[PDB]
């Protein structure tokens, strides 16, 4: 799956149907996947680094592959 | 979904019924959510901003919807 | 409901029913709210004052209400 | 039920049938609660004291019972 | 189960079908252990050497044994 952000954490929300959207570099995106909640605000509240992967790469686009460094 | 409030969390409180009760700002509101209770409570021990979203914006109302600055 | 007990969590017990017991103040209580367990070891982690909330305030009451400040 | 072992956790395990091994002072011990995963794993990194509580008090014994102080 | 590799943990990564990946060593290794990902992504957090076990002890290898110290 294709590179389509870098970057820290700038925000995060959680949603009315339960997903979870997380801004990163330029883009807005959500997931579904309810393990990466925990672990999406711990890479925001660490300053870690984050890299999502998705072909739907642009604003409310969705998401389930991230890498954290 | 309006912005309701917008502030550090002030205190949380958990309830009988297994809701979870947040104060920022001058309210009181509660989520039914699961997933936000250790979420919310992170927020509060690490001092990030929170903007709880509601159209029941008033002391004692529910909300699902957060963001995490 | 009414307080029993304000303080810092002096320490924290797993039981092997899986309730909770906590010791604040000079009581012992127990939860059986599963999702209490990991806020309540956070609290004593960090240091936070906790007010439990009960009507049965002797060593070894019962509570579900708790406030972290 | 008899404490068997108390002192800082010396190193953790997940195991291949999802249960979990702690190394508290001479032995080597584990539980099958999911819920104490985490919670021991804190105490972990965080340097808490903790002492386990099992009649099965011999290496590779089972426990539930443990404070974390 | 041998050990395959001892190290931090270089990344880790969520996949798309919920399985965790980490990078520790030379070795890119992934486990299906829902459990484990809180538990992996706070070993790296915090900078706590880890063991895997495994007999897939190869590039995108599995695992369910880990040693956290
Ligand atoms: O968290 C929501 C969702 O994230 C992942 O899917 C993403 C989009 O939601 C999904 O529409 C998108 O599908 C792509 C196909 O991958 C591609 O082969 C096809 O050509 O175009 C569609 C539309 O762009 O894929 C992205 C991730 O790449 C995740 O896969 C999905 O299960 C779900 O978790
Ligand atoms: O966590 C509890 C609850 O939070 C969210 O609902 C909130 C109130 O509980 C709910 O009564 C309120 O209803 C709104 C309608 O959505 C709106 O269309 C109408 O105009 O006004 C009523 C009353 O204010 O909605 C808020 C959220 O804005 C969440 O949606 C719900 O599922 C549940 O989690
Ligand atoms: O986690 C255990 C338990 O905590 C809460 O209940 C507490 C006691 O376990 C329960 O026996 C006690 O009951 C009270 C009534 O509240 C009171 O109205 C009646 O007059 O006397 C009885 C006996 O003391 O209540 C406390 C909490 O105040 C929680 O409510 C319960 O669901 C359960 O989680
Ligand atoms: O996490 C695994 C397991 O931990 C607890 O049980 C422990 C041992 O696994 C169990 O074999 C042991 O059994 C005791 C009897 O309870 C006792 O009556 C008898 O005298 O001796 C045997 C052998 O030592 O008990 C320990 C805990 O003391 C936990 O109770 C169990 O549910 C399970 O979680
Ligand atoms: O998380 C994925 C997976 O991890 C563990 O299994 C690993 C490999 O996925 C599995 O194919 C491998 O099988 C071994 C046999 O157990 C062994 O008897 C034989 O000699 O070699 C094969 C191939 O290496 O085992 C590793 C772990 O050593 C875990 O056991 C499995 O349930 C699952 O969680
Ligand atoms: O305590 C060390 C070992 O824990 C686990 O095994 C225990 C127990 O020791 C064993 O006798 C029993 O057959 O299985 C238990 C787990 O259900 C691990 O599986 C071992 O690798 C040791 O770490």
């Amino acid at each position: 799956t294709p590179d389509c952000v870098t970057g820290k954490v700038e925000y995060t929300k959680y949603n009315d149907d339960d997903t979870f959207t997380v801004k990163v570099g330029d883009k807005e995106l959500f997931t579904n996947r309810a393990n990466l909640q925990s672990l999406l605000l711990s890479a925001q509240i660490t300053g870690m680094t984050v890299t999502i992967k998705t072909n739907a790469c642009h604003n409310g686009g969705g998401f389930s592959e991230v890498i954290f460094r």
